[PDB]
């Protein structure tokens, strides 16, 4: 859970959401989530919005603190 | 999408929400949303809460940046 | 509504949520909410996440401003 992709996947799943629901609520492409969760995108463009949908601190999501 | 009313309507709709659902989730009057979306209220009282429900940055919502 | 437990209960209910739904969306234990709402826990560990789920300002939730 020390990687961003790991952190987002774990939190998404803790909130009982699908990648699709995450995507809808954050207003980004579902292909954007997969890439983040699959560890491709290290620096997400809409991290803020993603974090808002996951009810967590963006800083925490990006850096793990 | 350069006006606040435009910005809120577009984001609301991107998130597949109705004015009623926006209102419930933000905890404000549904007549408050219509006024904002109809461009009457330029400076919304609960912008923060509205932005939280739309999973976006309040600053972005108010000014467009 | 001048106490945190009062403030959280009132807002939770304004948003038409159950303690269980609050808990799921915030990603904390449902026993964590009851304790806060029952006034036992004065300084909640996940106040931020709780506030995110209630679409409100954490500061407002904790202090009432």
């Amino acid at each position: 859970m020390q990687t961003l992709s790991e952190r987002l996947k774990k939190r998404r799943i803790a909130l009982k959401m699908t990648q699709t629901e995450l995507a809808t609520k954050a207003g980004v492409k579902q292909q954007s989530i997969q890439l983040i969760e699959a560890g491709v995108t290290k620096r997400p463009r809409f991290l803020f919005e993603i974090a808002m949908a996951l009810n967590c601190d963006p800083v925490w999501l990006q850096y793990g603190t």
